[PDB]
């Protein structure tokens, strides 16, 4: 197996939250270890999360 994943590879998935409007890197930040780096989870919580 690989030694190591890409850090970049989450730098890229941050901006596909920013692209929405979040403006939130704490919370794809906490996010993403929640989901385990899902970013699909990630932006469905912060839009639910932010419904209001």
């Amino acid at each position: 197996g690989p030694l190591g994943s890409s850090e970049d590879q989450t730098a890229a998935l941050m901006a596909h939250l920013f692209e929405m409007g979040f403006c939130d890197r704490q919370l794809n930040l906490r996010l993403l270890k929640k989901h385990n780096y899902n970013i699909l989870q990630v932006v469905t919580e912060l839009l639910q999360l932010n419904n209001n």
